[PDB]
């Protein structure tokens, strides 16, 4: 097991105890409808996470009943491209969302394929613009296709800033979940979504929107105001990646889930996890561990299996590292926090987890650039590419 394997367990162990990837969708009473919360993290050029903070609701158009969720969330996997033919500031997007997080008449419009059509006028910090997008849903797979077009030229921020604003009545609800389907239950005369948007270190997008059928489209109509943005931060400035899967990569995941899965069952309970989290010095209850495995257990067993796990590790792919997160992973192993993983460190933490003194200094060895015998932040960064 190298230095690198043991680092990238670590990391999933924080991750499976703290990372909120999901969209978590809660029952609003006092509106008849829904709220939302969730973050997204931007890529920014050159290194480094922009978050987006999400707060959002959503009420109903119309006086028809709607249904009330119980708590769960949507998972979201997308997928940004361009078209090499089209000329305009433009984004292709492909999403698959589901619903989960519970464990084992307007949904009728949905059982197809629905063509869909975008409008969205933007005000940041004065800079204004205008997308048009089109294509079509289909809820049954939880699956968009859209295409979206800067009709006012040159887009202002960048386009990734703009995708969550830019359907969630197409997502797929489970058979266990169709009464927790606010967003179909609303249509055909729609819903109202509201966000503000914290762009962290920076301005906050506030967006209005009505979502209805206007014949037999499903139509998204929006205006997105943006304020205190600075003009040379990462929106701005246009400084977030556009977009991001190797054999190697897969592999990865693979090793990391053999080590929660210690009977090769193809599974991770909460037994197995609890085991690698109290190994790794933390003392979660069941009703925690049941909490972590219900962020990724999308068939609502209350088990991570073999797909899960590589699902969750995929979608992990667009959740790039925050500081803080790996200061977290580096500081289970620098128990002392004096900013030097030693030799006596990381046989500690390779003993807890059941991994020689020279094949411990062999692997302090590798990752130790500058030669002093112990491993600092930038050489447990380094090593971890
Ligand atoms: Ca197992
Ligand atoms: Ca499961
Ligand atoms: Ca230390
Ligand atoms: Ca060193």
């Amino acid at each position: 097991k190298t230095f690198k394997e043991v680092a990238n367990a670590v990391k999933i162990s924080a991750s499976l105890m703290g990372l909120k990837i999901n969209v978590y969708i809660k029952a609003d009473k006092q509106k008849n409808g829904i709220k939302a919360n969730f973050h997204i993290r931007h890529n920014i050029e050159d290194g480094g996470v922009q978050l987006a903070y999400h707060y959002q609701q959503n009420t109903p158009i119309g006086d028809g009943p709607v249904l009330l969720p119980d708590n769960h969330y949507l998972s979201v996997q997308s997928k940004l491209s361009k078209d090499p033919n089209e000329k305009r500031d433009h984004m292709v997007l492909l999403e698959f969302v589901t619903a989960a997080g519970i464990t084992l008449k307007g949904e009728e419009l949905f059982t197809g394929v629905v063509p869909i059509l975008v409008e969205l006028d933007g005000d940041v910090n004065g800079h204004k613009f205008s997308v048009s997008g089109e294509g079509e849903g289909d809820a049954t797979y939880g699956k968009l296709t859209l295409k979206f077009i800067c009709t006012t030229g040159k887009l202002p921020v960048p386009w990734p800033t703009l995708v969550t604003t830019l359907v969630q009545c197409f997502s797929r609800y489970p058979d266990h979940m169709k009464q927790h389907d606010f967003f179909k239950s609303a249509m055909p005369e729609g819903y109202i979504q509201e966000r503000t948007i914290f762009f962290k270190d920076d301005g906050n997008y506030k967006t209005r929107a009505e979502v209805k059928f206007e014949g037999d489209t499903l139509v998204n109509r929006i205006e997105l105001k943006g304020i205190d943005f600075k003009e040379d931060g990462n929106i701005l400035g246009h400084k977030l990646e556009y977009n991001l899967l190797t054999e190697e990569q897969i592999a990865e995941f693979k090793e990391a889930f053999s080590l929660f899965d210690k009977d090769g069952d193809g599974t991770i309970t909460t037994k197995e996890l609890g085991t690698v989290m109290r190994s790794l010095g933390q003392n979660p209850t069941e009703a925690e561990l049941q909490d972590m495995i219900n962020e990724v257990d999308a068939d609502g067993d209350g088990t991570i299996d073999f797909p899960e796990f590589l699902t969750m590790m995929a979608r992990k792919m667009k959740y790039r590292d925050t500081e803080e997160e790996i200061r977290e992973a580096f500081g289970v192993f620098d128990k002392d926090g004096n900013g030097y993983i030693s030799a006596a460190e990381l046989r500690h933490v390779m003993t807890n987890l059941g991994e020689t003194d020279e094949e411990v200094d062999e692997m302090i060895r590798e990752a130790d650039i500058d030669g002093d015998g112990q491993v600092n932040y930038e050489e447990f960064v380094q090593m971890m590419t």
